[PDB]
């Protein structure tokens, strides 16, 4: 909810950088590691994310993807990419 | 603020030295993370990081360079060195 340009480009690029190097926040990506909300007028479920550049209130309607893409990301980038670079 | 010597060796050497080793202290080094508080008489803007070894208020004039160093260490150190020695 609290989509500012620079917390969207924080958000979609910084912190996956971070997650290169050990920074994984699940309790800002995991809905199940959040409290359950009513935090948007929106229709859906929402939870909160306790973290500060989060954006306060997130959908909880595919969080299994979110989970599934964070196992992805973490495959290809600290393992394929990484490995392939020293190679 | 708390700029004694032990303290600036600390934040100089010792801190960069661990996030090679994934502690990475965010919420000391980014302002977005802390909270803004009036900590200085000197002019400009201040946030108070809550580490115990951080200067207990640090300048925000620039903070987005200081985001952009961690970024370029992290690739030339924990990617670039450490793949290079392996090599």
């Amino acid at each position: 909810r609290d989509s500012d340009f620079p917390s969207i480009l924080r958000r979609v690029f910084y912190r996956p950088y971070l997650q290169i190097f050990g920074q994984i926040p699940q309790e800002d990506m995991d809905v199940a590691l959040m409290e359950h909300s009513n935090c948007s007028s929106e229709p859906g479920f929402w939870a909160h994310p306790p973290g500060a550049q989060a954006g306060t209130c997130v959908s909880q309607y595919a969080n299994w993807l979110v989970v599934l893409l964070l196992v992805i990301f973490l495959l290809v980038a600290n393992i394929l990419l990484v490995n392939l670079l020293i190679a």
